[PDB]
């Protein structure tokens, strides 16, 4: 926290990457073993997109006890983001704005990496570790789903998942596909093109979703997902909202806010997405999640996996198996046989 909010993330990147944390001590449960998206994954608590945005860290994270790595935004072309500074501590509410706008060293620089390590992670892939890979689109792109469907082409075939990222609060115009119409025809195209993949090389696909919608947004694209047999929703993106109570000095910044100020709003829209789709879609839910009870919470209102990032940047690596741990223990508290009862629980109450 010496260092400004970009600095650090570089450096926490750099250290991941190179491995020179330790290896986490908390062994995985079965209780915490789901099966979802057609495969198998050791613990339902993975790190969200943006905090390694061009797959450098891959291992370090799995290292970390992450029992999922997503990695992304990525764009087809590099691209350099919004201008500096980009990136907004918020200590007091346990919070972070950001508005990097998909800086990416684009589709070609991580193809290549993920090349470099892709039978290690078809290895950890089968011992109960994905890796999913969240796709962006350039500023300048005139159509976004060629965008997209470039990064299915190109980043599919080393991919577990993939993420329609239609919900960042940081390129213009880019959330207006989350209308029905441009929803279902770009989610149509990304289908089309991953079906033209080889049967080993094709990846789940999720649309992620802003926590910012109306009720009419959500239910159109519950609608669309279910008519097109879209794989999940990864539920939510950062808020463009500034919930009554933020104490931070840089609360006004211009972005999307992340961390403890985003939790309910988040556990609310999956919720609602769960209702939406009959519990028939599989949610990976992420907002403010820093404790057991956070994604037990979650879990309960429908995601099936859930993801944290912003509590990683307050708490350090120790707060991964510490969720662990005490998400293991409510379990057990609540009379759940694991993470798979607990499931939609609220639902069925
Ligand atoms: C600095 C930063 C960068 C992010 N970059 C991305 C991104 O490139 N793509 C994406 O889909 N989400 C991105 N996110 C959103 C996170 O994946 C996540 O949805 C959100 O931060 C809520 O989770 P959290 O409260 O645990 O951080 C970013 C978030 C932060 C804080
Ligand atoms: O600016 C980004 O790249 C970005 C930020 C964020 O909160 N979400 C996202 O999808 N991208
Ligand atoms: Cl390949």
């Amino acid at each position: 926290g010496l260092l400004d909010p970009e600095s650090a993330h570089r450096l926490a990147v750099r250290f991941t990457s190179l491995g020179l944390l330790p290896r986490a001590r908390f062994q995985d449960s079965d209780m915490l073993e789901v099966r979802v998206l057609g495969h198998k994954f050791r613990n339902p608590v993975g790190i969200a997109a943006g905090f390694d945005k061009h797959g450098e860290a891959v291992d370090g994270l799995y290292k970390m006890g992450f029992g999922f790595v997503e990695i992304g935004s990525v764009t087809p072309k590099p691209q350099e983001g919004n201008p500096r500074p980009r990136v907004f501590r918020l200590p007091e509410d346990q919070a972070v704005i950001n508005r990097y706008g998909f800086n990416s060293h684009g589709l070609s620089v991580v193809e290549h990496r993920l090349r470099a390590r892709q039978q290690k992670q078809a290895k950890l892939t089968e011992d109960g570790l994905p890796l999913g890979v969240n796709l962006g689109k350039n500023k300048t792109s005139v159509d976004a789903a060629e965008d997209y469907a470039e990064g299915v082409r190109v980043l599919g075939p080393l991919a577990d998942y993939l993420v329609v990222n239609v919900s960042s609060p940081n390129t213009a115009g880019l959330r207006s596909l989350q209308g029905k119409a441009e929803l279902r025809r770009l989610l149509t195209k990304v289908l089309q093109e991953r079906d033209g993949l080889r049967r080993v090389h094709r990846p789940a696909v999720l649309v992620k979703i802003a926590p910012d919608l109306t009720s009419q947004d959500k239910e159109d694209i519950a609608s669309v997902v279910k008519e097109l047999g879209i794989d999940g929703l990864i539920v939510t993106n950062t808020t463009v909202s500034r919930p009554a109570g933020l104490q931070g000095a840089l609360r006004s910044e211009t972005g999307g806010l992340s961390g403890k100020p985003l939790r309910d709003l988040s556990t609310q829209t999956i919720r609602e997405m769960y209702a939406l789709t009959q519990g028939r879609v599989p949610i990976i839910g992420v907002g403010g999640v820093s404790s057991g009870q956070d994604a037990l919470e979650k879990i309960r209102a429908g995601a099936s996996l859930v993801q944290l990032y912003t509590a990683l940047t307050f708490w350090g690596p120790p707060v991964v198996g510490k969720v662990k741990r005490e998400l293991e223990a409510l379990l057990k508290e609540q009379g759940f046989g694991g993470v798979t009862d607990a499931i939609g629980a609220d639902h069925r109450r």
